[PDB]
């Protein structure tokens, strides 16, 4: 569905919000594009917030 992501590492901050239809879809589909920008990091998304944080 509509989830937002925020990448946090040591010297790079990138966050994007895109329509993913579902959860794991946002987990698999979004993670690719979200990583497509800042793959270097790995995200940890919450359900309470509905946001993933790609941290490297």
């Amino acid at each position: 569905m509509y989830y937002l992501v925020v990448n946090k590492g040591q010297n790079a901050f990138y966050e994007t919000l895109t329509k993913a239809v579902d959860a794991e879809t946002a987990r698999n589909a979004f993670i690719q594009s979200l990583k497509d920008d800042g793959v270097q990091g790995v995200w940890t998304y919450d359900d309470a917030t509905k946001t993933f944080t790609v941290q490297a």
